[PDB]
């Protein structure tokens, strides 16, 4: 089997992208937001807390005939950004792009945290990183990917993600009508649950390129590039009034600035970020101080290739006993 769904930024900036999930009988569509760097697949719902729902599509257990109580089961999970959210967990069928999984773990909201609930596009999160991460007890649960591997045609899934525009998640096959060349291969470590790679260098503009190991995650679910204070410092400064600024939290330029590209080493390969992805517009509404796309991982404790960096390839994730990633340009 296979699965193919669009995904679409959830605003002009490209903060996240929103994927269309069926979840129960009549299906309910839910948008949720794919995530590599996390494993669970958790919805707005019924049960959710009725002030913290400002907009969102819920999720009704009680009206879908396949959906079951996972007796005994919660869930809690606390994301890199500081928000969270908790609750009890149903089984139901879930279809993605066609793809359908039966029996997969639907962990329900009673609690989520204010980001959630001020964001009234992303109905959920759909873990996409490895099941070790899955945060229901007392019995861990498999990921919809995981769930799926063993009837896909391959066991694989791909991310093209768009620049200000729709993309492309595939389940099982890899498209070579999407990308350009060929797909570079890199080795993943599992060791804490992600899809942890190392880069082999980086390059600012058409400055040269400076062979270091970078070891990174590839996360859908993360919107900037966060890498090294050394390299983060020489991309920044190839641009006139760049900053880091300690009350705004990051990296700043004026936005009348034109941005130089970043390219990142896949082995041999490179895969080159345009400036313009590494734009994410005034810090507030009228300001002529624009934030910036590439900011320091050093308060983090790892590096995290983002979708700034994820949107610039086609990214093929490989959930074999050997796994791998694989880069394209596109
Ligand atoms: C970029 C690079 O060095 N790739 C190699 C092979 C990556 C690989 C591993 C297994 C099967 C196919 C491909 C590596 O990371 O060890």
């Amino acid at each position: 089997s296979t699965g193919s769904a669009t995904t679409t930024p959830i605003d002009s900036l490209d903060d996240a992208y929103i994927t269309p999930v069926q979840i129960g009988t009549p299906a309910q569509t839910l948008n949720l937001d794919f995530d590599t760097g996390s494993s669970d697949l958790w919805v707005f719902s019924s049960e959710t807390t009725a002030s913290e729902v400002d907009g969102q599509t819920i999720y009704t257990p009680s009206k879908s005939t396949t959906a079951k109580l996972l007796s005994g089961a919660t869930w809690s999970i606390s994301y890199g950004d500081g928000s969270s959210s908790s609750g009890d967990v149903y089984t139901d069928t879930v279809s993605v792009g066609g793809l359908t999984v039966t029996g997969q773990a639907v962990e329900s909201a009673k609690k989520v945290s204010s980001s959630f609930t001020e964001d009234s596009t992303i109905d959920g999160l759909l873990g996409l990183a490895f099941s070790t991460l899955n945060t229901v007890s007392p019995t861990q649960q498999k990921t919809f990917f995981d769930n799926a591997k063993a009837s896909l045609d391959s066991p694989v899934f791909t991310a093209d993600l768009g620049y200000h525009a729709p993309g492309t998640y595939n389940f099982g096959f890899i498209d070579t009508t999407a990308y350009t060349g060929s797909i570079t291969y890199t080795a993943v470590s599992t060791k804490q649950g992600f899809w942890e790679w190392t880069s082999t260098g980086y390059a600012v503009g058409s400055g040269t390129f400076k062979s270091t190991s970078i070891d990174g995650i590839a996360d859908t679910g993360t919107t900037l590039l966060y890498l090294p204070a050394t390299v983060v410092s020489a991309y920044w400064a190839q641009v006139s009034g760049a900053k880091s600024s300690s009350s705004v939290g990051g990296y700043v330029f004026p936005c009348s600035a034109t941005l130089p590209s970043f390219t990142f080493g896949v082995g041999s390969a490179r895969i080159v970020i345009p400036g313009d992805y590494i734009d994410f517009g005034p810090i507030s509404t009228g300001s002529s101080s624009c934030f910036g796309g590439i900011q320091s991982s050093a308060g983090i404790g790892i590096n995290i290739f983002g979708d700034v960096a994820l949107k610039a390839a086609f990214v093929v994730f490989n959930g074999a006993t050997t796994p791998t990633l694989g880069f394209a340009s596109k």
